[PDB]
């Protein structure tokens, strides 16, 4: 997985979900008066509404990525082998990992507000049920200011990092991902000037030789480097449909095609869905491996004063337009 | 530009068209009785029908990529800086570069047949008009045998290569593209065995560290290596819709996003359209940069015995499916 | 800038020192009764003897790398932009960065001992003099067990890491260096098996295509990855001269030639000297950019119980063996 | 395996020889009056004198690399899998592969002369002996003008290329080698300007991040790219000893250490010797895997009017200078 915040005019937040098996994800709106029962925090019977992609178990939305009605977004991405959660402690605010997106989006409106309120927080090892152990996650948090943060709980505790590139993948720890970007500092979209062999006429036989060393791999570092590049150079000052179109193309630059990422014998990680959420307008755009047509759900066309989850299909069949 | 032949069950031929400016491309069916006026060859008033993406100029289809009713396909890709065209000569069959796709698809059925009949061919320097200079191209030719060839006219004449990877991009010359592939022979889709530092325990901190050196650049060699990999490892034995779906994903593994490939001062090459044609069935599937929904035109639903070009729009606006409209129909 | 511990039979500790400024380095033996006047620790007038490369100022040895008579070695390498030193504090054993090598070698014998005694230590911000500010360093510590540790003082304090690859360069932080190695797990000295494009014959046009992605840059990560590989695959079970010869070849594979590493206008970082120190025997072998002949100084051929520094020249002119001299002796 | 022409002030021509088998090489001077018995050319009893590294068999020098007294140099490097030799033909000047260095250095003075005279040449399949089959080679030719050419006989015949980088390794064909160079056009010895992520502050955590993608592998393309760079940026305007020292450092940067290039089960290609040959002065400097001290043989301190081969040892034991 790969998550980005894109700021051409309005602000768009979303991610590719790359895995070998689905968890019954659907489009889920949680209205203001759905009652969250948090594990080690007071229950919240009135809170912000949110929309995102979630698994639903026992009438509970287990979000993978979502935005709230105030224009804050959070995406959870796998952090296996890097992350660590800690036992509930009395001196802190204990948030279980499976409810971190819900809690943050229920309660806060801005990245700055999240930074302030995380200083006293412990991401606990509580799991949703005996049947569902707590998978290892880290989070991207973004909002309408165009800035994001990275939230990582590891061996040395909870860390909150300013994210100057507005993107996140999987391992390694976020400071290492940032450092590795300097290794690509000579990459350019066009042609470099020849300071490689001064006095020699090199035949620039292809366009874009400046990107010859841009990573194309399916591993976590390669996708992080390439998406940072695609995001940084994407168009600006676009209106709604053009902004959504370019958002999907940025994430397709690091999509995983079936066969390229082998995680067990004939088991492949592939890009199962892509979500694009307009922070200003509360609209979720999406497509999936089997359907390239973009679909859209608008949060504000629903009764946000309600208390029941409002659910829509995510995975769809290829929707071909037959011309003749 | 990137062109592939994919053979999961039926066979699919198509390409990404990456460039900075459109040339009025549309979907064009040329029926059997449209009369080709070839520059230096006998006119053909009866021939195989074909479907593909083309510009239309003075009621002449100038194809970018197409397939014919017998299951042959040809795509033209830029070969600028590598190619060479030659003056018309009497000792050869002279095919102008702009008409190569039309001539081959009007006349032949199989790759083997094309290979036999190119032995005496000169790709000529004739252009479509005094005011439309001949763009520099090389071609991928594929068919339902799952095999393909590369046709290249350079400084040493016309060359025809067997294509063991069923893909093609731009420069350099095709043997160089194949040699370069061996530089990536250690790539695997999963995790390698650690013969790098024997005795040392290297934590495999990410999935697919075997692809860590797979190229992701927008340049010609980078796209060639990546698409060869994506095409080789794509699923097999799939039915129609699932095959088409996987075909578009193979080509999206090398798509060009606006901003990533700069070819002039703030001028960008991007993937303007993607085509996918079923050789068995004569169906053209397509999308474009602005519309990710796949569209389809079936050549066999038209009157193939006619003599007029049949045209459909290629470039489309984004076709969003609004789910919770609350129209309450 | 590149330091290694090499364990073919005997154990060898040493380093390339690559830089653009020289600091008057010489070979320096510190005998057992030289009086160390540490900045914030009691003086030691009797201690282990040691030999290495050092500057000498005000009759004090300021070591860049050295070993002691017990077979412990320490090398200091630039850590600019990553390291942090801290003010002297009462709760801690305060060691100044410029005296870290001297103190460790004067006091301890084994890596395990160093690891046990660093738990309460603070690397202090004290400088040797007003005209000699404390350059930012981190250290490699190795011994005759063939194991090593990395000692780094950064924004989060002092850390001590076991080093499974027995090598060290400059930035970034050592856990990041280790992690980066997994990115090269598919590298092999020979030819990989083709699991890249199964069913395609890839002509292995060159020997050692398994190292096509091995880094050759002058930067810190590139040298770390390549030296780890050369050190891992170097010959074992070898006599003194053959062991020393292979050691120099390992470090030469990551040497910085003048012109390749530009650090200012027409100013270059280059490999000023290479040291190789036999831990069991107390011999230092060295050459330098201007002299490729290897020189040797044996510690145990001096009076190890004196109290004056014993100094020898490090940098030399090229020492060419003229063969067909026709002296007819 | 790697050959260069280096032109700081005087002109230096030489090579690393990297292999897993030795061929009895020695330093060999061939005086003006040694009689060459060429397979299909008239015998030459009077010719230019030369010095180089050669095997000696049946009183015949089989050169690996050498220079002549006029300042012309030739080096033979493996072309296995790429080269082709052809049967003797009446229409051509037929030169056997093992005698190409000998004939060229005996007959010609300049690179331009060699170009003019290769138009009628055919590299023949004639071998030296039943125990010495004709190994597949291609050649670098350089002279004191600071120019060089590449001579390659392949399936399409004999080709002569102008060499803009004054270096050569093994496969592939030379035009492909030059094309591959353009893939490194963004490499610089210092720090690149950040046009990769404009607007983002990339910490340049190490010196020479401009060389992060320079090849360090043992394969033919990797050594070619790196040595071309090391050669191009090496110092200029230097005196004799300074120049020779820099020449050896250039080739050390692409040396093959034992264990990094495996060609058989526990069998390794490694740099067995390095030769450096001053074109103006006729001096051969050399060292070898086992001895890093540099040795020198001056061609002009011998009687060049003689007719017998003058031989010295090449491979030596490590010559350590014990100080105390
Ligand atoms: C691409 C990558 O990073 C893999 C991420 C997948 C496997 C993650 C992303 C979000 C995850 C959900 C989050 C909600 C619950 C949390 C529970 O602790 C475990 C089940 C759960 C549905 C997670 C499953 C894995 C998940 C989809
Ligand atoms: C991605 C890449 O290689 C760019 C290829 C584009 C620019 C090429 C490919 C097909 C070309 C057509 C072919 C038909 C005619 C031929 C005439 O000689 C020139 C006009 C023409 C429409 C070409 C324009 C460029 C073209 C789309
Ligand atoms: C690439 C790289 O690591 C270069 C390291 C150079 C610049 C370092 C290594 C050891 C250093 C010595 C250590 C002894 C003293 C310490 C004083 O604080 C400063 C002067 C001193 C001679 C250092 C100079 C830099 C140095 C050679
Ligand atoms: C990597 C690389 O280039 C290694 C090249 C080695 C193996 C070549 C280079 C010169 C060769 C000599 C040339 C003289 C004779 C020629 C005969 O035809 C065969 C024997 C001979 C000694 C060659 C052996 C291989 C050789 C050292
Ligand atoms: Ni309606």
């Amino acid at each position: 997985c790969t998550s980005i915040l894109y700021s051409p005019k309005d602000h768009y937040f979303g991610r590719n979900l790359d895995y070998e098996i689905a968890y019954g994800q659907k489009v889920v709106i949680t209205p203001r008066n759905y009652e969250f029962k948090f594990a080690n925090l007071p229950a919240e019977k009135s809170h912000y509404a949110m929309i995102g992609i979630a698994a639903v178990a026992n009438n509970t939305p287990l979000y993978c990525d979502a935005i709230n009605e105030k224009g804050l977004g959070v995406a959870g991405l796998s952090f296996a082998g890097q992350g660590k959660y800690f036992p509930v402690v009395e001196d802190k605010k204990n948030i279980a990992s499976f409810e971190f997106i819900s809690y943050i989006l229920a309660t806060y409106e801005t990245v700055d507000q999240v930074k302030e309120n995380l200083t006293d927080v412990n991401i606990s090892d509580v799991s949703f049920s005996k049947n569902t152990p707590a998978s290892e996650l880290h989070w991207l948090v973004g909002d309408k200011t165009g800035k994001s943060i990275v939230v990582e709980s590891d061996e040395k505790g909870l860390h909150v990092y300013d994210n100057p590139v507005n993107a996140l993948t999987n391992a390694p720890l976020f400071p290492q991902q940032l450092t590795n970007l300097a290794n690509y500092a000579a990459v350019v979209p066009g042609q470099p000037n020849n300071d490689f062999l001064p006095g020699v006429d090199l035949k620039m036989y292809s366009r874009s030789l400046g990107t010859h060393h841009l990573p194309g791999g399916m591993d976590s570092e390669s996708r992080f480097v390439k998406v940072c590049f695609a995001l940084n150079h994407a168009p600006k000052d676009s209106d709604e449909v053009e902004s959504v179109t370019n958002f999907f193309h940025i994430l397709q630059s690091v999509e995983q095609v079936k066969g390229m990422d082998e995680v067990g014998p004939n088991i492949f990680e592939y890009t199962m869905y892509t979500s694009c959420m307009n922070l200003e307008k509360g609209i979720l755009y999406f497509n999936c491996y089997d359907d390239s047509r973009i679909s859209a759900v608008d949060m504000n066309k629903e009764d946000l004063s309600s208390s029941d989850l409002i659910v829509f299909d995510l995975f769809k069949k290829q929707d071909i337009s037959f011309i003749n």
